[PDB]
């Protein structure tokens, strides 16, 4: 009745905790069979992000609910499944799933005239029902969308393989004996990669600009462990960018001795892929660096720096594209399409609305959606107050034209936050 939870996820769930906590009533809608978000997913072959190997890339301490530890056998970085069943055990334990609603998608939402919200859910029988609600927090994620490269390269239509997205993947036994293709240096990309460099004939990671890829671990420490160490923290922001790069060389040495393009920027500057693993794949044999895919030559696969290759499928790990389908007027938006959220989390000119979980952070995600969730609950029974909505859209605007002293112009920034200060005001 008060509150429209759309979205089982790690946040969703995070959301549901604080209202409970306080008093307020809710409901969580999720369009899935179960809670977990992602990582319920590649357990259950579905189709999403995730692959039938990922595991965590941030230490267990630093990642489960505070209020709820993980299991004292779960490893540094537990696998997919470990991960899922923790989620499930948390709204067993915190209270929930008398509000959620599984199978149940969210398709329309509307702001009326007198102040409450109308939400339009289609349920299991493909069927629909309207619904007035008091306040309304999104907690639906941003690697929804995928997005494909615009356009695809000249002939991919009279290509003899399959084309396919990291959406789209599951486990490489479906690719035995066979020569792939894989496009991006993200943190799909070297995944999967090196999931095929165990499965296929062979495989190829085709790249266009260089990325800083870094291990997940210095001095036996995780880089997100490394980070909240005081003597870290005691550095200055150009001592602790080479205490890293020494680092880096005594670990794996230069990247152009991969085979690699060097990132036209030093750390920091928007570029780390985490791994283990890829480079010492590249070493083996195991898989290979090309240059950029230029053409689809019938059954082969032509680059950019003339040489080509037998290919019977190309899976593209090129990112996905935030969007808010069930909301009709546009999501956050800007004119260049930047972000527009006072702390990254509220409208300006929409009262009763809140995105929980729409930022990027170093490290994992979890305490700062504590706090976010904690702060919305205070919102919602009055407890909190917001500024005037002009003095809310100059906290956004010094957001943005200093996050771009730090990476430029670019697309995903506008959600990008520093764990330390970020959570420091909460
Ligand atoms: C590949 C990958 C690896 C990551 N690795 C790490 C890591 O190692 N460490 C770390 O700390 N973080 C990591 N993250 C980030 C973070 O853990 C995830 O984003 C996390 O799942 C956040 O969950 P969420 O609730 O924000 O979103 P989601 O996991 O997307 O959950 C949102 C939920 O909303 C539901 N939903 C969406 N639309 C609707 C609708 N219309 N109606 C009803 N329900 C709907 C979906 O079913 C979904 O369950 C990773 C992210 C990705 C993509
Ligand atoms: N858990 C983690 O470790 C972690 C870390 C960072 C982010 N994340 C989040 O989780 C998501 C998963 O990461 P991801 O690897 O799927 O995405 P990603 O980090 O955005 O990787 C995209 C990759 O594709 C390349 N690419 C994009 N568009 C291209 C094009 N048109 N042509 C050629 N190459 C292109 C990019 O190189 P270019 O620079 O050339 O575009 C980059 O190497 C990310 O999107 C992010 O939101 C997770
Ligand atoms: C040593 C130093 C350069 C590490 C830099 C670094 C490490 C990890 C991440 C993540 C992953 C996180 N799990 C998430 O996307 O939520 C995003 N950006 C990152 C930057």
């Amino acid at each position: 009745m008060r509150v429209c939870v759309i979205g089982a996820g790690l946040s969703g769930l995070a959301v549901g905790h604080a209202l409970k906590e306080r008093g307020i009533s809710f409901v969580c809608l999720e369009k899935a069979p179960d809670v977990g978000g992602i990582w319920r997913q590649p357990g259950a072959g579905e189709r999403g992000p995730g692959y039938r190997t990922l595991h965590l890339a941030t230490a267990k301490q630093l990642t489960g609910y505070a209020d709820f530890p993980m299991p004292d056998a779960y490893p540094l970085y537990p696998r997919h499944s470990q991960v899922a069943a923790y989620l499930r055990s948390f709204a067993e334990w915190a209270g929930l799933l008398d509000h959620v609603e599984l199978r149940t998608e969210v398709v329309s939402v509307r702001q009326d005239a007198d102040g409450p919200w109308t939400v339009v859910s289609r349920g299991a029988d493909g069927a629909q029902v309207s619904r007035r609600f008091e306040q309304v927090v999104v907690a639906s994620g941003h690697h929804n969308e995928p997005a494909l490269p615009d356009p695809l390269p000249a002939g991919a239509d009279s290509f003899a393989g399959t084309i396919l997205h990291s959406l789209d993947y599951r486990d490489g036994g479906d690719f035995a004996g066979r020569r792939v293709v894989v496009v991006g240096l993200g943190a799909s990309a070297v995944d999967i990669a090196a999931d095929l460099s165990r499965h296929a004939e062979r495989t190829l990671l085709s790249v266009r600009r260089g990325l800083h890829i870094v291990p997940k671990q210095l001095f036996g420490m995780s880089v997100d462990e490394i980070a909240e160490a005081p003597w870290w923290n005691e550095m200055s922001f150009d001592e602790r960018r080479r205490w890293v790069e020494q680092a880096l060389l005594v670990a794996r040495g230069r990247l152009s001795d991969y085979g690699l393009p060097e990132p036209d920027h030093p750390v920091f500057s928007s570029a780390t892929t985490l791994s283990d693993e890829i480079l010492s794949r590249i070493r083996h044999g195991a898989v290979t660096p090309k240059p950029a895919i230029a053409s689809f030559d019938g059954d082969r696969v032509v680059f950019t720096d003339g040489t080509s290759e037998p290919a019977d499928a190309v899976v593209y790990c090129t990112g996905f594209h935030m969007t808010f389908p069930f909301l009709p007027a546009g999501c956050p938006m800007s004119a260049d399409g930047s972000v527009e959220l006072y702390r990254r989390v509220v409208p300006a000119d929409r009262p009763g609305l809140y995105f929980v979980g729409l930022v990027r952070p170093v490290g994992a995600i979890t305490r700062l959606v504590e706090a976010q969730a904690e702060w919305v609950a205070r919102l919602v029974d009055g407890a909190a107050v917001l500024p005037a909505a002009d003095q809310m859209r100059e906290e956004i605007g010094t957001y943005l034209t200093g996050i771009v002293q730090r990476y430029g112009r670019t697309e995903g920034a506008s959600i990008q936050v520093d764990v330390g200060p970020y959570l420091a005001e909460f």
